[PDB]
């Protein structure tokens, strides 16, 4: 039993809700919140900009130190950093950014990072400003992630479309 509330159950291990991941994380304080990161951990917009804003820019400060030490992530890769006031940990996961021309096959590799964590609060990878089809992102999520994932979808219209078209 966990503290996630109001989710619809899609499969044995995947759940979904129309919710702002920022407000959801502040309420649940999950062990792991997933950030829709880029390889430079420059949290400018989309989910990343919103999560970072909620940390009063502390996420960005931590991230800049991480990059200065380690260099950029790989597309499809991830790193675990602090969750600040939102979660115990933030798993920064880099899905491909279609608006940069990055291979969509890397979306599966990106979701594989979720399997290192027993429970996660997460956005759909590569959705929104990363330019991928969210219906496809949900399909890859369900077919790749084996751990318990709680997907927060900001747009109510998109949430309804995702539920109604799920196979
Ligand atoms: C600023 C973006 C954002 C803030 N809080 C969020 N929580 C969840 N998802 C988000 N964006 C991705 C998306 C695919 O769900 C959306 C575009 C329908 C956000």
């Amino acid at each position: 039993v966990n503290s996630f509330s109001g989710y619809l159950k899609l499969t044995d291990n995947v759940y979904i809700k129309n919710a702002d991941i920022v407000e959801e994380a502040k309420k649940v304080k999950p062990t792991v919140v997933v950030n829709a990161a880029n390889v430079y951990l420059k949290h400018g917009g989309g989910v990343a900009g919103a999560l970072n804003k909620a940390t009063n820019n502390a996420m960005q400060v931590e991230s800049d130190d991480y990059i200065a030490t380690n260099g950029p992530l790989k597309v499809g890769g991830s790193c675990v950093l602090s969750g600040h006031n939102l979660a115990k940990h933030c798993l920064h996961v880099v899905g491909p950014n279609v608006n940069k021309g990055e291979d969509i096959q890397l979306l599966k590799s990106a979701y594989e990072n979720f399997n290192q964590h027993e429970v996660l609060l997460a956005p759909l990878l590569s959705a929104g400003i990363f330019g991928a089809d969210p219906i496809h992102s949900l399909r890859v999520c369900v077919d790749t992630v084996r751990t318990n994932v709680y997907l927060a979808v900001f747009d109510k219209n998109l949430y309804d479309k995702l539920v109604s078209s799920f196979l």
